[PDB]
């Protein structure tokens, strides 16, 4: 498995302060071929971004609608993303399905809406405190991943991302032990849905918080094979993260 | 009051078809100083349309977060948009209302957002069928614009759309007059909220179906002072719909 290394900017950014992090960012010497590093800036942020990273780094963005072109105001199409070669897409990151009613046939949706227009899918899922407390990650995370996973057609193309909403605002951490487990269950999701040789194909992304300290022993776990790294992927110091999966 | 013409291109176009209207839209010479005229591209555009349009051409974009800058993944702040010098933003389009669950206490909040952050909000609302059917146009529109009017403070940045929604898709066509009566009515609301002299310097715009044909009879009426043109706006004959408020 090709470790995979995001920064999710999430609402973040200025055209001064995008200017100096993709700067240091650019100092990294990393091989692509070696391992994948994807920036995803804000939507009107992405020219921008594009333009002042090297080649080296791969970009995205962090929605995508679930209709195709026309009278929806305020959306951007997958076909919008493929013509500006819009390499990633985030689909059903926490917040969107918090803050915005995004349900599991909308993640549904937008992936197939991206895998029919060459987009290239990182999809969020995971399950609350209360979940948990309750006994039921495995059936709300095979719930959720089972909304989706029998569309993916190319298993480089769909990168898959734990939320451990239960260790996120909460007062709980999540160790990478319990990481570890989750990231094994969810693969064996794949398994049972997709085949084996796709399962072990498929990266498996951890989204909880992830820093330069802890990056290591999340990573070196067997079946975390990177991360979407929020608040650390807006510093200098993300360079020592992407260093973990080098 | 300056009229006000603006395109709301909603999920459509490609960078060449941008390219294209751009440069016939360059094409008209109007004075920007005795006449506004917007365009909102899609958000992954705007940077591409900003550059090719001539600055007599006011630019935004067709929705904004009701939150600040932070942990809200696929939304822009107006705080971005402020630092971009993103001068417009569209808010409570129906078909955010429709689509994407939007709210009159999410139009608010979005509002004072925008506001806070000296941005220029065109702002629309307006009733269904059902709504017209039963005579209540006027209940749901005083609703609707109370949701937000005493956050206006400056009355040249804070710009209302009539959207009939009563006659968008359902076979029904508002006449001109039609359209005058329903912003004649809201011109009376912001006076009753906010006061005569404010109503009088507000700008409010016919959101409805708007084309070559329809725009001089609409503009003539008295308290109609622009446009938000859809599908119309998509075309080179869009500058024949600007030329109507010259």
């Amino acid at each position: 498995r090709k470790y995979f290394v995001a920064a999710n900017w999430k609402c973040n950014g200025t055209l001064e302060s995008i200017k100096s992090l993709t700067n240091s960012f650019n100092n990294l010497d990393f091989d692509p071929s070696k391992l994948d590093v994807v920036v995803f800036p804000v939507s009107v942020h992405y020219d921008h971004t594009r333009k002042l990273l090297q080649s080296k780094f791969s970009t995205g963005i962090q929605n995508v609608s679930k209709f195709g072109n026309g009278s929806y105001t305020g959306e951007v199409s997958a076909e919008i993303a493929k013509d500006l070669n819009i390499e990633y897409v985030i689909i059903g990151h926490f917040q969107r399905r918090k803050y915005f009613h995004e349900t599991d046939e909308d993640v549904r949706e937008k992936l197939q809406a991206s895998l029919k227009n060459n987009l290239k899918a990182v999809v969020c899922f995971g399950e609350s405190l209360e979940q948990r407390e309750q006994n039921k990650t495995i059936e709300v995370i095979t719930k959720q991943v089972k909304a989706f996973v029998d569309l993916i057609d190319n298993f480089d193309n769909v990168i898959l991302v734990y939320e451990p909403l239960w260790a996120i605002g909460t007062g709980k951490t999540a160790t990478p032990e319990q990481a570890q487990l989750v990231h094994k269950e969810i693969r064996k999701i794949v398994k049972d849905t997709c085949g084996e040789k796709q399962a072990n194909q498929i990266r498996i992304l951890y989204g909880g918080s992830v820093n330069t300290e802890n990056c290591s022993s999340l990573i070196q776990q067997e079946d975390i094979d990177g991360f979407l790294v929020g608040n650390a992927s807006l510093k200098e110091s993300f360079v020592d993260i992407i260093k973990s999966a080098m």
